[PDB]
């Protein structure tokens, strides 16, 4: 009766015969379930609207993954009120029991692992590897934060002088509004919903409208793991009607957001306003974009350099806030790293991600497709096209892995988040110049340095100003409890998810002192 | 290496040698009155023609000091000075940053009674309050130095075979410290050196009613060995300087202590991303409290009488933690009321240089005018028991004032007076007393006086304040023993003098080296 130590959920080895077979079976399972209708969930009740959000396969744009009900202001209000009501009892449920519900939820997802992955394959267009990694990460968030809450329930040791007893401990806050992204349709949605839940807060969840079906699947799991009614509420909808209304509500205590900079800034600015009837300042956790950089030193393993750039730039087709969309390389080694990377990139497979042999799938929708292609046109003018630069939206939203070279560090494609499979190469005079270019964005989320020089490693630890800094590997693929994730500048509030400080952001410290 | 933290002992003024030492310090400070005090920008002394004059609140025509006044240009110069200082201060060994705090603590400890005497003249503090303020400044320096040494170890996170992951803290940037007049030494010191020891640099705008003791503390930091520009002393008006400091695109962190109306506007303005601003501004706010001492049927009513008196009238109620409401069980309301009235009539009011005066004046004409208006409202809301008289002729003296039989929703039971005023209200039972206790828009401190163990544990859960006390006064928190901060409109619950405090001034960084 103690939980066994946290460790990360292993990735599935699809070279084992039985793992592929099992994954293909789960893909068949989901395919037959495609096209289903999903209600809103408010206070445990299923609420269907006739106005709907259609969710489409990005690899097959006329394949309906599902249609979910669409909330409006009035249902957002009911969702808030349900959350507030449930909080009156939820804040007093023993932290051990709250954690147990997360542990039971993890075991349901673990048992149904490939099914959750195949949902991501279909709805988010994730390749096998990325889908598995995502599902593993959601499992981790559950197991990690369950353990963290039990640790935090112990409180913190403070001093008491003779004749008094002083105690410091953490208390639940209230209604949390969780606004989740599509690119980690399961993992981040799970983390940013359960961190508030396990800390005794209640949640109103607005998933991304491009991926709401997997979120409905997850709320079903929460119910099956024994979560009381109204503790989570499932309300997809428009930003103008539901998004803005949830953030502005006087009963919203906490907001947790993951998405783009432009939506984030506006959310952060609106949340700070003390509205009528609002008796508190709202706590805001924002995780916005990155314009991340892989820097390669003159002593680097050049093959490793090219491999780390490739994976950082083209994993999930660059649709990650952590993506190495910039490659800044030492002058003595730039032409050669650039040729090694081009050589890897043009043999990468792009297609339907239900097919295992496809390394990259499509981008999320037509809006993103067009945005990425428009950046590529800008890029082609600003730099030297090396490979890719083509798109075809006729079946799915497919863009080739794209490398553009010789960019000026001030270029549009060196500065702006593209969220597509594009990396821009940039020449650096020496190591000092390389970090100068690396730091020259308005963001500070992830970065990598490839070097065999210890002094250069120590220098970048001080000088490379990103929240997640990696040496001799890719700058993507943070693991819960191993690489706590969040960053600086226009990347957000540096709320290190999957780290030891994360739960306490969701709670209020309390000091009690009895004088004898 | 450093000996474990304990609080600086308070001075025993019943020992004649202590009185003698304190009276000599008052003589020393009296000789130094009416001096001129420049702004300190990047180590340079800047005199302006515009002057802020600091007057003794007990003798209103006495010039304690005249300080220079910043304008926008000088505010701009100070942010730039702090920004350039940050470029190297961010990289000073945490141990050395901590050691400067220790040396500063030693300077104040050696000149303890001198600093207390500065408080007596400038803020009107009685000997006990001035001494406790000075000891708390010493405590902040000692405690935060040690907290930084510990924080510099980082926190343990997991590494899978073949990698090494680390989680540690980094300095943020320029900090705007806006400090209160009521702990013109202690809180000004805490919220200046917490950013400093964490590697940030500070633009300090002290309260314009108490800028002289802040000028004195800046000199201490210089003498202890602080590099130029790490602190900048820049008093001024809220309009020319205060808003400009907050809104500056280079300002990274804002620490505020003060009133609700000012703290709320600052919070909302800080959240907007201004032109050329590359980050979201972190804000720590501690705002007021409408605090309540709850007296149970079971209580030691002598203790209950004393606790209410001290909570209410300590520093003439000029405290965010002040027990300005007394909520008493019906069965004991008359008896506690008459006992408290009998203690209040014995309280000596006058010039705080005189040891025999337990209470001094309020801070200025504005504060005097506001409290008297609140007294006039109070007389029409309930039953005036004692005091209610004010005298402006030589200083700003208000009598210790008790008003009884209040409606729980009355103006003087809801709005912060910041004066020597207590409202008394009768509660039907313990459950009703918690209802009245929790009925303000504030959440800072409270106390429960009771001999019922069950009612104590019920209070730990249902009395929603950040600082909760049993069988004593609700004032006088001690650094490292009673971490200080609260809920609702009391602010962000950033627990000053507590284990979580320094990490709020830093951004966490994850660093990961892959080996094979």
């Amino acid at each position: 009766v103690m939980l066994q130590p946290y460790k990360h959920e292993p990735f599935t080895d699809f070279t084992v015969e039985a793992n592929r077979k099992a994954f293909e079976e789960a893909l068949g399972l989901v395919e037959k379930e495609l096209g289903k209708e999903y209600p809103l969930i408010i206070n445990g009740e299923r609420v269907t609207t006739e106005d709907k959000i259609q969710s489409w396969n990005p690899a097959r744009k006329d394949q309906l993954v599902g249609s979910v009900s669409k909330a409006n202001q009035d249902l957002a209000e009911k969702a808030i009120q349900s959350a507030d009501e449930a909080f009156q009892t939820w804040r007093n449920v023993n932290p051990e029991e709250r954690a147990n519900i997360l542990v039971k939820a993890a075991a349901i997802i673990r048992r149904r692992k490939h099914e959750f992955s195949a949902w991501l394959v279909h709805e988010a267009g994730k390749p096998w590897k990325e889908a598995d990694a995502d599902t593993a990460e959601a499992i981790d968030f559950l197991e990690y934060y369950a353990r963290q809450m039990i640790e935090l329930n112990r409180g913190k040791e403070i001093l008491s002088r003779p004749g008094e007893q002083n105690r410091y401990f953490y208390t639940p806050m209230g209604v949390t509004v969780t606004i989740s992204p599509w690119n980690f349709a399961l993992a981040i949605m799970v983390g940013t919903a359960v961190a508030p839940i396990v800390t005794g807060n209640t949640v109103v969840l607005k998933p991304a409208s491009t991926t709401p079906v997997v979120a409905a699947k997850f709320v079903e799991v929460l119910e099956d793991a024994g979560l009381p009614k109204g503790v989570i509420n499932y309300v997809p909808g428009s930003g103008a009607e539901v998004g803005d209304y949830l953030v502005d509500h006087p009963k919203t205590s906490l907001i947790t957001f993951t998405g783009s900079k432009d939506v984030g800034v506006r959310l952060y600015e609106r949340a700070a306003v003390v509205r009528p009837g609002q008796n508190h300042l709202k706590r805001v956790i924002v995780e916005m974009g990155g314009k991340d950089t892989v820097v390669v030193d003159r002593d680097a393993d050049l093959d490793l350099a090219a491999e780390s750039i490739l994976v950082s730039a083209f994993g999930f087709s660059g649709q990650k806030c952590s993506a190495g969309s910039r490659a800044v390389i030492h002058k003595d080694v730039y032409d050669e790293v650039l040729e090694k990377t081009v050589a890897l990139a043009k043999n990468l497979t792009v297609g339907d991600p239900t097919n295992r042999d496809n390394y990259m799938g499509p981008v999320i929708d037509e809006k993103a497709f067009e945005k990425i292609m428009s950046y590529i046109e800008i890029g082609k003018k600003e730099g030297r096209l090396m490979t890719g630069g083509e798109g075809d939206s006729s079946t799915g939203f497919f863009i080739q892995p794209t490398i553009i070279a010789d960019l000026d560090p001030e270029a549009v494609i060196m500065q702006e988040e593209i969220f597509g499979p594009v990396v821009a190469f940039s020449k650096a005079n020496d190591f000092d110049h390389a970090l100068e270019i690396a730091n020259n964005t308005e963001y500070g989320l992830t970065g990598a340095v490839i070097t065999r020089n210890r002094a250069h490693i120590e220098q970048a630890k001080r000088e490379f100003h990103v929240g997640n800094l990696y040496f001799n590997r890719n700058c993507t693929g943070a693991i819960v409890g191993y690489h706590p994730f969040g960053g600086f500048k226009m990347s957000g509030t540096d709320s290190k998810a999957g780290g030891p400080d994360y739960l306490a952001l969701h709670m209020q410290a309390k000091t009690v002192s009895e004088m004898y």
